[PDB]
């Protein structure tokens, strides 16, 4: 729900340029449920765009040359819904810098923007957040008591950094190591981590896909004294499994939300969610993204089921993932990593409390280093322009 009335019909899109940022993780992140060491590298795909002479910068995807040729000269406020929202043509590409120009002309950040009544404006904006970067650092380890002592020390670092909750990937049984030595491993790691957190930690897990309902009841009870908020893609999602799976822990009176949507999601996953079978949805932030999830965040509320903004690959959408609880109420985290981007400045972000605090400043809030930017797009990137 963007303004268009402070929006002239005189302002048009310039100039579109691309940059590939590139940037390392804090720590390497090893594999998953389902596939092997994800590593330390980092990059971002970023847009910048110009209109009425100034320019704004943001995250952009399924952009090519061509695409961005076709959309030079246009309105700005051509590109926009009658209610104020990006066209869906433009979203994955544009929305980001769009977005952002809009803070940097308007002089405030895009969640004042975005504001619902649930927040007011002058009041400070600080959503909750969790450290994701827990992987299966520990698979060259045969001693159980030395993994948990890795991943213990591991959640220490984000401990140190101002993370209070944490979620941890299980599923080692599904592929890379033994299935009962693996589930096993799975178990004795969230409960060393659940040390470490203290009473007060939230606890996550995520099996990206590597358990079946057994499993996963099995698990589930190795942790009921664990404070577990929610556990992320047991199994792909099937309404029928979950139903027997919220009634198995109604039965227990033991209080885990069930969380799901990433990746390519089942078509009726809303649906299901509607219906009780999920309380937390998980699409990601770049795709289908921001003005989606605006449009699905309301639905969401309407239901009373949660939104929690899968992101993982683009540190951008972190920050991005800020500004949208702003748009939906029932928010539930900033699924935050620990990434330094050459070229983008985040220190207007602070995390603390298991809390990220979103900053004042216009747009987006990041600053982008104009002159390394015009220097990529130069040397790997692209521009067009009238
Ligand atoms: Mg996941
Ligand atoms: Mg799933």
């Amino acid at each position: 729900s963007l303004n268009i009335t402070g929006i002239q019909s005189d302002w048009k899109v310039e100039k579109i340029e691309f940059a590939k940022l590139t940037g390392e993780r804090a720590r390497s992140a090893g594999a998953n449920g389902r596939i092997g060491v994800h590593g330390k590298s980092c990059t971002v795909d970023i847009a910048r765009i110009t209109i009425d002479g100034q320019t704004g910068y943001g995250s952009s995807i399924h952009m090519t040359p061509e695409w961005a040729e076709d959309v030079i000269g246009r309105r700005l406020l051509d590109l926009f819904d009658d209610r104020g929202r990006l066209r869906e043509a433009y979203r994955l590409q544009l929305e980001y810098p769009v977005l952002d120009w809009l803070g940097q002309r308007q002089g405030k950040p895009v969640y004042d923007l975005v504001s619902g009544a649930h927040l007011e404006t002058g009041a400070s904006l600080v959503v909750p957040c969790y450290d994701t970067s827990l992987y299966f650092d520990d698979l060259h380890l045969a001693d159980e008591r030395a993994a948990v002592a890795l991943m213990q020390e591991e959640a220490m670092q984000g401990y140190a950094k101002g993370q209070r909750h944490f979620k941890i990937k299980v599923g080692r049984g599904g592929r890379h190591m033994p299935l009962w030595e693996g589930t096993k491993r799975d178990i004795a790691i969230v409960r060393g981590i659940s040390e470490v957190a203290g009473p007060a930690g939230k606890i996550m897990i995520d099996a990206n896909n590597a358990y079946n309902l057994n499993l996963t009841k099995e698990v589930l009870a190795a942790l009921s004294d664990v404070n577990l908020y929610w556990l992320e893609e047991a199994f792909h999602e099937d309404e029928a499994l979950y139903e027997d799976l919220k009634e198995w822990l109604g039965q227990r009176g033991q209080n885990v939300l069930i969380a799901d949507g990433e990746g390519l999601a089942s078509p009726h996953l809303i649906e299901w969610a509607t219906r009780g079978r999920v309380d937390v949805l998980q699409y990601d932030i770049i795709w289908p993204g921001f003005t989606h999830w605006m449009e699905l965040g309301e639905k969401l509320d309407a239901h009373g089921l949660r939104s929690a903004p899968h992101c993982y690959g683009n540190a951008y959408g972190i920050y991005a993932s800020g500004h949208l609880s702003a748009a939906v109420r029932n928010f539930e985290f900033v699924e935050y990593d620990d990434i330094t981007i050459e070229g983008m400045d985040v220190s207007g972000y602070r995390i603390e409390n298991g809390e990220i605090h979103v900053p004042a400043t216009p747009g987006f809030g990041i600053v982008f280093d104009d002159e390394l930017v015009t220097y990529l797009i130069n040397r790997s990137g692209w521009s067009e322009g009238h």
